[PDB]
């Protein structure tokens, strides 16, 4: 497409909505190609991320961690206008997966506090992205800081199965995996600071070990558990967008399934079926399809168990219906 | 299925074996759906995982780490009674990754020590899946004192590759993988304890590390080696079900190869093929197919190699036949330059 | 085929090249199946890692880490010379995971100082293949001292993608990831030590934390940046090739993207597309194929961020031509 022609295009503003919730969108596209306009302010902000009080001074795409969902079609372009405000002390920019050139705009997106930028790129391929923060030399340091997101390009005919059979989700959610590496005291004590640089040499002192303290859904242990719990209803059609910018993990429905998993996050790569666990690397998304069947409490987890139950990467879904006991019964309850 | 539908379905009661081995089952459904019907007595024991005499307080199905095999049919019920004896200290239950609904079963099936319970599921969904124990509040603890599994949920048709063509194995072997964690004092040797709680508070904190000390085969370092490796024989096709319910693993065959592997571990998924060295993501099963071309001695191994090698996660194979040249050859032995 | 009708292939004879570079092959076999030669001497010898002048006593095939790319088509034969000269101090061995028997060669090749052995096997399969240096009771000791690289075995027709559609590369690059385990004194420094041997308890020590100290590509760190980045041209296909022979890694190509990517490594299971980071074990080779559409430097890297840019697994690309304003624009530019 020419200059011209990009600009006759029509725009859209689009309202963002923070995770794991996902902003109004239509799965099937709505006329031709569009450029989709997005705002952010980027907020360096202490968030706490256990019961023990534990902080992080968190670098916060629009204020949460993770940064929200974007949703686009295939052939749609993404214009980004990013803030960094004067109240913030780091330069950040944004490294989309989804896009092309200059290292996902990263290169184009360099904001001092104070400054803000305007970013359009092409969404030519469909898929679920990672989008990051990438300052040259501070990278690791700024996504493990939770700066980082997701987007959805949707194909414009929506989603389809491996035969080419449309799937139609009725709710989806995202949920934004985060390993963080807190410092050592000598007495085992998660360390606080007043300024994120302040923090910076003992938590890269953490990171070299691979080994993250706490590994969290949108932004804390416990967080999408009991008055963030995700909810469904037996019949429901649910699409469940996961990203890790740093670091591999392994989603699974406790109780449920995946029916169908694009575990590489690209639409144009046929689903996995009937999926027990799935695996998204370090810098991806995946997304996964599931009708719920039964009633009842789910839990959503990373599969290491440690790092589920011991380091914070589990949350709830509040699933009502009736219950099915062809699927699953009690023959003989707990007994002598 | 009606509740009168299901109770009019033909039952079936298996005898379960010990791994690696698989009990009887057829392949191709023999006749339409059926309830099978499975017991396992849930034993906390002793057991030594090396040759140095390292102990783990196991918590295990059926007496095994892993829990042995249970073999269905796609649309076939599982029912499993599940007896946990008054001799244990703990509660315990089922997560079946196969089952929908009450998280795998594990809300269903949760038994004191002197209770059991019955629990049955249709099985909706062919391949191989990971159970484990999951008692609210203390699941990793007990999935990776041993008290987990796998099942294979066949097609009612059995086998067969991307394109439609049949796969019928020769033999089944099931490898469950388990990453331990064993506390060491200060002198860098593994501990031993009276009572299983009184390990809990120090393995929590290996646990945390995310690296465990050992990371072996049915249960020990060596356990699939010697008199215990695993057998075939040149043209003999081999399924080799793999499950790690904790931990991420890479499945290599040294000196083979996975012929068709469903690295998913779901049947329904086309397998990959040609592999050298397959990826099953912790929280699942997997399942691999070869045929054996040459004889002799090989190694199944987690090819993070110093797992393999270190930690303990290799296994033999002890293979029968007629050398093959055409395959390999040694043109010039290990001699003077 | 018979033993006269293998007897009667021809032989040829090939020279190698130092990775990353590729040496002189055709993507589609020309001819009927052959006898491929290659001869490679085994190299003990301390190599400096990073800028902090650390040393690993690296033992080295062809005297390269990663050992050099050997380039068959299926059904040709690959017959290795393997040399250990006598001024090494180590027993050592080959096993190709490409092959079928004796532990992949490693039992009919282990050869001492001052010792040779030439093994044939069929390639049967095609795919890139990890090889690696395997001798009992040591075999992880030597593949972490950088004892391994890949074969790549073409379709005798050449690559193509799902839909059988002929994909032809312009350009091929190797990149190698090995995970260093290098011993610390109490102060924090990196040990140096006179001979490979005496490392080797202190090497087993931080082996077991499966906590690597460096991740690099083609050996140290910064091997393929600045003046050693790879090199491409908008509208060039080409093919990147990564191995890992102990390690799990997640390859992305920061500004780019894999356009079809082999991610088992495997050309006859169909290839993953549209990838924005992709997945390869410990112990497998992937292949990922990409047209660059936009000009600049592109980051690639293992998408462990923390592996990446704190622990080395990061390589450039220089890639020349024309901007394209359509995939990419700033809009505005930072700014007040
Ligand atoms: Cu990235
Ligand atoms: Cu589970
Ligand atoms: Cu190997
Ligand atoms: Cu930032
Ligand atoms: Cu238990
Ligand atoms: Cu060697």
């Amino acid at each position: 497409a020419t200059a011209a022609e990009i600009a006759a295009l029509p725009r859209q503003k689009v309202e963002l909505v923070d995770p794991p919730f996902v902003h109004a969108h239509s799965q099937v596209a709505e006329g031709g190609p569009k450029v989709v306009e997005f705002t952010m302010v980027i907020e360096e902000k202490k968030i706490v991320i256990d019961d023990a009080g534990t902080e992080v001074h968190a670098m916060a795409f629009n204020g949460t961690v993770p940064g929200p969902l974007m949703v686009v079609h295939q052939d749609d372009y993404l214009e980004l206008t990013l803030i960094n405000p004067e109240t913030n002390t780091l330069m950040h920019n944004i490294d989309f997966h989804a896009a092309t050139g200059a290292l996902g705009g990263g290169g184009l997106t360099e904001i001092n506090p104070g400054e803000k930028t305007i970013l359009r790129f092409k969404a030519t391929k469909p898929g679920v992205f990672v989008y990051h923060c990438a300052p040259p030399g501070m990278v690791p340091w700024h996504v493990v800081s939770g700066m980082n997101g997701a987007i959805m390009v949707l194909p414009r005919e929506g989603l389809h199965d491996g035969k080419g059979k449309a799937l139609t989700y009725d709710k989806i959610y995202y949920v934004g995996e985060q390993d963080f590496y807190v410092p050592r005291d000598e007495n085992g004590k998660y360390k606080k600071y007043e300024a994120p640089g302040d923090a910076y040499e003992d938590t890269v002192k953490v990171m070299r070990t691979l080994t993250p303290t706490h590994v969290v859904f949108n932004g804390a242990v416990g967080a999408l558990t009991g008055d963030k719990a995700m909810t469904a209803a037996v019949g429901e059609k649910v699409l469940i967008v996961h990203s890790q910018a740093n670091r591999d993990t392994r989603p699974h429905l406790i109780g449920g399934h995946g029916d169908y998993v694009w575990a590489t996050g690209k639409f144009n790569t046929p689903p996995d079926v009937d999926q027990e666990t799935w695996f998204i690397p370090g810098g991806a998304a995946g997304a996964a399809f599931y009708t719920f069947q039964q009633p009842g409490i789910y839990a959503y987890v990373n599969h290491n168990l440690i790092e589920a139950f011991e380091l914070g990467a589990a949350a709830h879904f509040k699933v009502t219906g009736e219950w099915n006991d062809d699927l699953m019964t009690s023959v003989l309850a707990p007994s002598g």
